[PDB]
């Protein structure tokens, strides 16, 4: 009936490889995994099991606004995994192919602060097992973006003072905890002389708990938030050592609940395997300390009769096991709906394994199986937060990083944007090149120029960005990039020296701007940026000088040397050079179509090889 029935994993949930040539991952058809407009995260990239957790995160409506509130301000922090969050889940959501890939955020993640000890770095970590990866992941992300967000204010808290139909505006503070903590403390008390002292509890990720017939989803998640226990302990009143009675007082659910299933026994394995036991939707109630969590018709039940926050299921984190060779690996299912403007079709459950994204029925979303498929972290959020979004992010986008000035040397390649005069925008066209160096074939950007291609001072460099890479650098390519070791060394650079999210920062504001991106062969650049470019935001001269039907495009210098008489090979590749090249290309481009000379210049183009 559907493909969770079977024995083993069908090719739908297998791991999906990546196949490679000399022109590298943009020839592999991705096309090919994916007819959906819901793009899919590329699996060739270290700590790629994060994929399903940035999934299922980014179709949380209340998650993905988030990080765009705190991606859209001046923050310059780095590494920073907010921010990360942000562009990965901007990419997911400009994205008109088929794939996309998190290669900065997971390297920002290996950069992260006690990330070489909490166990989400498949080379460091103790237990390697994806699940567990996954598991660590889901722990340190809420925890790491819970104090990302407060650290500076965020474009808009509009969105949440809505949800939660307050009057004042939040602080970030008291938000970021309604929304992703679990306000409560423990009670201690003596079983003596009946004194009570309190312990404070944090909780960002909650975790499942079993017992030991009929074991309800409400109860496994009632009995995992709750903790009742009796330790001995000192008492100062009695002034000795007593059984002490510490129950877990619950004040507070988070607004988004994210849970672990903890599946460690064969038992809990016949347990999720029952058809229906997971619950699309649960009604939480908190009173008095206590939790009491409700499903289906008992549900429907006590909402016709109190304190009942409705929450509803966005997607679950799936870990799929192969029976040869023996292994693991990570996939999602979501119902994209939750972060959709609501329609009649509410089922709209999509199964994302990597880059491999299908749509699937609810049944088989909350179908699992013992053999092969089990669930490894849920997420819930508030009903109420569906189909809700805030482009405000957007609409008052923080520009600073385009105008601020930190370079100490006073010779420069390139002249910043005004900041009262020269404002990006729609109308606005930059020309973009971008210079590679090798990786431990990996590559990354050494440099990125971006060009003003209009007004006065058209051809003039705005930005000419070096980067620190904090990677180590196998091949610098100096006859390919006229990169030296020297241009990237801290100490001795001459250029305009910056960290990798420095740089990112200005190309991503640029592209929210509605920016027009001009350049030859801006695709290999955009992957190696790892940005995604809307094809209204790309004049690309590549794509412009083709013949329609050979699909074979022209070298930057051949168009150079045949339409402007250059010869741009003379010296090592210059990105300012090449990016003014390519502005010359357009406007001769404009020329041609103007006098309407193109088709003539177009076959002339195409006679010889
Ligand atoms: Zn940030
Ligand atoms: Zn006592």
């Amino acid at each position: 009936d559907h493909w969770s029935l079977r024995p083993e994993a069908p090719p739908e949930y297998r791991i999906c490889e990546i196949k490679y040539s000399k022109f590298g991952v943009d020839d592999f058809d991705f096309g090919f995994f994916n007819n959906t407009p819901y793009p899919g995260l590329e699996n060739n990239i270290t700590n790629s099991y994060a994929n399903s957790l940035l999934q299922v995160m980014h179709y949380t409506p209340l998650l993905r606004n988030m990080a765009l509130q705190h991606a859209a301000t001046a923050c310059l922090a780095d590494p920073c995994l907010l921010c990360e969050l942000g562009y990965v889940f901007d990419m997911l959501q400009k994205g008109e192919g088929p794939s996309c890939h998190a290669t900065n955020m997971l390297r920002a993640l290996n950069h992260t602060s006690n990330a070489s000890v909490s166990g989400v770095l498949e080379d460091i970590a103790k237990d390697k097992n994806p699940s567990t990866l996954v598991k660590n992941l889901t722990m340190f992300l809420f925890d790491k973006i819970s104090q990302d967000y407060k650290g500076t204010p965020p474009i808009s808290t509009e969105l949440e003072r809505t949800l939660f139909k307050l009057n004042q505006p939040p602080n970030p503070l008291d938000l970021v905890k309604r929304l992703l903590e679990t306000d409560a403390r423990y009670q201690i008390k003596c079983m003596h002389c009946q004194h009570v002292s309190p312990r404070t509890a944090t909780t960002f990720v909650n975790k499942l708990c079993y017992p030991a017939q009929r074991i309800t989803f409400s109860q496994v998640l009632k009995a995992g938030l709750e903790n009742e226990a009796v330790n001995k302990g000192y008492c100062t009143k009695c002034q000795r050592y007593q059984n002490l009675d510490q129950r877990k007082i619950i004040f507070n659910i988070p607004a988004v609940l994210a849970l672990c299933t903890e599946i460690t026994t064969a038992e809990h394995r016949k347990l999720w395997s029952t058809p229906g036991w997971l619950p699309e939707e649960i009604g939480i109630i908190v009173d008095q300390g206590h939790v009491y969590c409700y499903e289906g018709d008992d549900l429907k039940l006590h909402l016709n009769r109190h304190n009942i926050t409705v929450y509803s299921l966005v997607g679950t984190v799936v870990n799929v096991e192969t029976k040869s060779p023996q292994k693991s690996h990570l996939v999602a299912t979501v119902n994209v709906g939750r972060a959709e403007p609501e329609s009649k079709d509410q089922d709209r459950w999509h199964l994302f394994n990597d880059f491999s994204v299908r749509g699937i029925s609810k049944v088989e979303a909350l179908t699992f199986n013992a053999a092969w498929k089990m669930p490894v972290v849920v997420m819930f959020q508030v009903k109420a937060a569906n189909h809700r979004f805030n482009m405000d992010w957007k609409t008052r986008l923080d520009t600073s990083v385009l105008f601020r000035d930190n370079n100490p040397h006073a010779l420069k390649t390139y002249e910043l944007l005004d900041r009262e005069t020269e404002i990006p925008g729609p109308d606005t066209v930059i020309a973009i090149d971008t210079e590679f160096i090798r990786l431990k074939i990996s590559h990354a950007i050494a440099r990125a120029s971006v060009v003003r291609g209009q007004g006065s001072r058209e051809g003039v460099a705005f930005i000419d960005d070096y980067i620190h890479i904090k990677e180590t650098i196998v091949d610098y390519l100096t006859e390919w990039s006229g990169i030296t070791p020297t241009d990237l060394d801290p100490i001795n650079s001459q250029r305009n020296l910056v960290s990798p999210k420095t740089a990112y920062k200005k190309l991503w504001v640029l592209v929210n701007l509605g920016c027009k991106f001009l350049g030859h062969g801006l695709s290999q650049d955009f992957r190696v940026i790892n940005i995604q470019v809307p094809r209204n935001q790309v004049i690309d001269t590549s794509i412009i000088f083709m013949k329609p039907p050979s699909q074979r495009k022209i070298s930057l210098a051949f168009l150079a040397w045949y339409l402007l008489k250059e010869d741009i090979q003379q010296n090592t590749h210059d990105s300012i050079e090449d990016a003014q090249t390519a502005l010359k290309l357009y406007r001769k481009y404009e020329e041609f179509m103007a006098n309407g000379s193109f088709h003539d210049v177009l076959e002339a183009l195409y006679k010889k090889g």
